[PDB]
């Protein structure tokens, strides 16, 4: 038949604003054990439905994929990309999936596509490659200077300039002053729209003195104003044969063509956005890892020794056949979940999820970070121990790999899931081989995450680092 989904009770006015309280990841897992995989709370008077559990989560998802690819009408939203940003504007129906697609060719035009200036290697591994040995030689001058740094500082910047490099042909100094004007500065795209926000659910929160919102609207816009002078730098020198950026590459749509193509332009922003952000939050997040798990980047280490040694510089081709490291960055997304919820969702229409009813517009809360410690798929969950993934012949399980949900399902699935995987590795990779990260003794690191869409962590100034062999 049918039914209601459960939940507990809640205030008549802010609903259950209280109980998700600071981390609310942990406050709906905690709710799913009692209520389940289907549960309601409401945030102030807005009802929502949280998912929960690894299957659950796939029959709505990619089974019923088109009821819940919705995006839900919140406030924070409206202030991305002008109100016009493919990943968070309520656009659900083709004028989103056009988007969709020209972005994933030019992503994959100007990632995996083997550069025509090398025969090695792709786009991507060039850039990296770059990326990480510039990196090295920084972070050098810094044990040489100070003797101690902190990592994300000068790893956003690497990375940045990977995912700038696929998108405006740029890159820049480690000093540049108005790239961390963009990327290192009152950065709190994450903590702002992190599923449950008391700003997109209370409508008074957005009018008062709110410092947090005016520091997030003066971002998007200064966001918003770099890609109009790159887009329009790129337009004074654009030629139509030789395509370079993934900006070229929409302005050439732009010429052959309700698809403004302001739609098409700003696409490359979410690109941006998402690439430089997310991806150094998981390499800070390794290193992190490294730093208090010495055991595991030795083990790391020694599987390179004895897959390619310290002869050659890596390479994706070894990819496939480095078993313990694909094992780390599977545990490195498993244990910090850095990702705990997918962007909101929203339901298309009238439909039923294990057998609860879920009317057209309900917002929707997807609890990845439920999946990743389910203490019924994980033996001991809270354990950093990346073991977990590998058979007694040392290889990767590959159907126990796949429970590690962290890139979404379904219909709004991540776009850049194979670059974020690549480019991680190829950074762990280059990096480890020829140095080792170190904290000493005494010093405090705080493993906390700090919740928001992309949790990050405590800045810590105490890394060290030192060459090998
Ligand atoms: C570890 C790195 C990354 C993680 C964990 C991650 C995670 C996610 C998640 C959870 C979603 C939304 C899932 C949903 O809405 O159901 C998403 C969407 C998206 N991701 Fe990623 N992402 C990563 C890296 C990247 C990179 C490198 C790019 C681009 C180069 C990218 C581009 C996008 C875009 C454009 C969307 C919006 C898709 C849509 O809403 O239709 N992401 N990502
Ligand atoms: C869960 O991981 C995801 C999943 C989907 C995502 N989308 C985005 C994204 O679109 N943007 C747009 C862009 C402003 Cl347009 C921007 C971000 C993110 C951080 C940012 N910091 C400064 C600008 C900025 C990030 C992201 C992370």
């Amino acid at each position: 038949g049918l039914k209601n989904p459960p939940g507990p009770w809640g205030w008549p006015l802010i609903g259950h604003m209280l109980t998700l309280g600071k981390n609310p990841h942990l406050a709906l897992s905690r709710m799913s054990q009692q209520y389940g995989d289907v549960l309601q709370i409401r945030i102030g008077s807005t009802p929502v439905v949280v998912l929960s559990g690894l299957d659950t989560i796939r029959q709505a998802l990619v089974r019923q994929g088109d009821d819940f690819k919705g995006r839900p009408d919140l406030y924070t939203f409206t202030l991305i990309s002008n109100g016009q940003s493919m990943s968070f504007s309520p656009d659900s129906g083709p004028v989103w999936a056009a988007r969709r697609r020209l972005a994933q060719n030019g992503l994959k035009s100007f990632s995996i596509a083997s550069d025509p200036a090398s025969s090695t290697s792709c786009y991507l591994e060039e850039h990296v490659s770059k990326e990480a040995e510039v990196l090295i030689s920084t972070l050098q001058e810094l044990m040489a200077g100070p003797g101690h740094f902190n990592p994300y500082r000068y790893v956003v910047v690497s990375v940045t300039n990977v995912i700038c490099a696929i998108c405006f042909g740029r890159r820049y100094d480690h000093n540049h002053q108005e790239l961390l004007s963009l990327v290192n500065l009152n950065n709190n795209f994450g903590e702002v729209v992190g599923s449950g926000n008391p700003a997109d659910f209370i409508p008074i929160l957005r009018y008062l003195p709110n410092p947090s919102l005016n520091a997030f609207k003066d971002l998007n816009e200064k966001f918003y104003s770099f890609m109009q002078k790159m887009v329009k730098e790129h337009y004074k020198t654009f030629e139509k044969g030789h395509i370079r950026d993934i900006t070229d590459s929409l302005i050439e749509h732009c010429q052959e063509k309700q698809l403004s193509d302001e739609k098409i332009i700003n696409i490359v922003l979410d690109l941006f956005g998402a690439g430089f952000d997310t991806v150094t939050t998981a390499i800070s997040w390794s290193l992190m890892y490294l730093v208090m798990n010495p055991r595991v980047q030795r083990k790391i280490q020694e599987e390179l020794d004895t897959v390619i040694g310290r002869s050659r510089r890596p390479r994706l081709s070894d990819r496939s056949h480095l078993p313990y490291m694909e094992a780390f960055i599977l545990e490195t997304f498993r244990h910090s979940s850095f990702v705990p919820f997918t962007i909101p969702h929203s339901t298309t229409r009238d439909t039923s999820l294990k057998g609860f009813y879920i009317p057209k517009g309900r917002c929707v809360f997807v609890n990845q970070w439920q999946i990743n410690h389910d203490q019924k798929l994980w033996v001991n969950p809270s354990e950093f121990l990346p073991e977990r993934f590998l058979t007694p012949d040392g290889a990767i399980d590959k159907v126990l790999s796949e429970k590690v949900i962290i890139f979404g399902m379904g219909k709004r699935k991540c776009i850049g899931e194979t670059i974020a995987r690549w480019e991680v590795f190829l950074f762990l990779a280059i990096l480890l081989q020829r140095v080792e990260f170190s904290v000493p003794l005494g010093v405090k690191v705080d493993m906390t995450p700090i919740y928001g869409l992309t949790m990050k962590h405590a800045c810590c100034e105490h890394f060290q680092m030192q060459l090998r062999s």
